[PDB]
């Protein structure tokens, strides 16, 4: 249930992604009412965002680092599922994904 890693995810991975210029549409859940997307919550069975991941790291939700990494990935794949390729939100998620994977490669064991 590695804690060096969970701590790394919070202070380094999440911190870096959260500062990114493209982070803002992923810092909270997709408000399907505001954005007028009635199908979103039927299509996306496991919504995810960095708001929720942050809360989970700050409140001892995660069993281990892999469970948290799945959530980061779910956020990205949720975005690629729902939206057409080429859409701006997809380019944004793609940039965030490069960076996420970079930072994951320097993870302590
Ligand atoms: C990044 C971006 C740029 C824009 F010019 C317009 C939007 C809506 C936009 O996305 C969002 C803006 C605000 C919010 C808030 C903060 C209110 O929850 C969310 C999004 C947004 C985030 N994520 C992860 C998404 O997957 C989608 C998807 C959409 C979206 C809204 N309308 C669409 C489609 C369906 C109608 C034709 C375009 N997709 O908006 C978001």
């Amino acid at each position: 249930r590695q804690t060096n890693q969970l701590q790394y995810l919070l202070r380094v991975v999440l911190k870096t992604l959260w500062k990114h210029q493209f982070a803002w549409p992923f810092q909270q859940p997709v408000d399907a009412v505001k954005l007028n997307l009635p199908d979103y919550y039927k299509i996306i069975k496991t919504p995810m965002d960095m708001g929720t991941i942050k809360k989970r790291l700050e409140n001892n939700y995660y069993w281990n680092a892999q469970e948290c990494i799945q959530d980061f990935n779910t956020m990205f794949t949720n975005c690629y599922i729902y939206n057409k390729p080429g859409d701006d939100i997809v380019l944004m998620a793609e940039a965030l994904e490069k960076l996420f994977l970079q930072k994951i490669n320097e993870l302590p064991t």
